C-alpha cells in the first residue's frame, strides 16, 4: 500500500513536498524509485532505508540533513542514482558509497562538505556524472588531497552538463580550485 502522505505510480513513490520530517514506514519493498525531496528532514535514522534493495533512484535534494548514519546505503545495491544535492551536509561516514557498484550520477552540490574521505569512490565504476559545486571545500587541510587527486584523475565525469567542470570545484575563502592544491600547502593540523 501508498504510504499516507505520499503519492504512488508504478514502482515510483513520490512523498516529495509534504512537510515531512521522517521517511514513513512501510515503504514497499518492490519500490523502485523514492522520492523524498522539499521536506524537512533533518535527520536519518540508522537502517531507515534498509528494506528498499530495489531501489534505483534516490531523490532527497532540498532537505536539512547535516550527516548521515554509517551504513545508510548499505542495502541499495541496485541504486543508479542519488540526488543529495541542496542539504547541509558537513561531512559523509567513510564507506558510506561502498556498495553502490551500479550509480551512474551522485549530486552532492550545494553542501556543507569540506573534504571526501580517503577512498570513498573507490567502487563507484559506473560513474558518468557527480557533481560537486557549491561546497565550501577546506584546502588548508590535508584531508582534501584524495578528493584533489579523484577530480584530477576522473576530470571529464566532475560537473558536466554545463556545471563548469573540474574548475568548479573551489576552495572555501581562497577561491582557488581544489584541483590545484598541492600537498605542501595542506596541513593534517588545519583540520577541523
Amino acid at each position: 500500500a501508498c504510504p499516507s502522505q505520499c503519492s504512488c505510480s508504478g514502482t515510483t513513490v513520490d512523498c516529495s513536498g509534504k512537510s515531512l520530517a521522517s521517511v514513513p514506514t512501510g515503504i514497499p519493498t518492490t519500490t523502485q524509485v523514492l522520492g523524498l525531496s522539499s521536506n524537512q528532514i533533518t535527520k536519518l535514522e540508522p537502517g531507515v532505508f534498509d528494506s528498499l534493495v530495489n531501489l534505483q533512484i534516490l531523490v532527497l535534494y532540498q532537505n536539512q540533513l547535516t550527516t548521515l548514519p554509517a551504513g545508510v546505503f548499505d542495502r541499495l545495491i541496485n541504486l543508479k542514482e542519488l540526488y543529495f544535492s541542496n542539504n547541509q551536509l558537513t561531512s559523509l561516514p567513510a564507506g558510506v558509497f561502498d556498495k553502490l557498484t551500479q550509480l551512474t550520477r551522485l549530486e552532492l552540490q550545494t553542501n556543507q562538505l569540506k573534504s571526501i574521505p580517503r577512498g570513498a569512490f573507490d567502487n563507484l565504476k559506473s560513474l558518468t556524472n557527480i557533481y560537486l559545486f557549491n561546497n565550501p571545500w577546506d584546502c588548508e587541510c590535508s584531508d582534501i588531497l584524495y578528493l584533489k587527486n579523484w577530480i584530477v584523475q576522473h576530470a571529464s565525469i566532475v560537473n558536466p552538463d554545463g556545471h563548469g567542470g573540474v574548475d568548479n570545484v573551489k576552495c572555501s575563502g581562497t577561491n582557488t580550485p581544489v584541483r590545484a592544491v598541492t600537498e605542501a600547502s595542506t596541513s593534517p593540523s588545519k583540520c577541523p
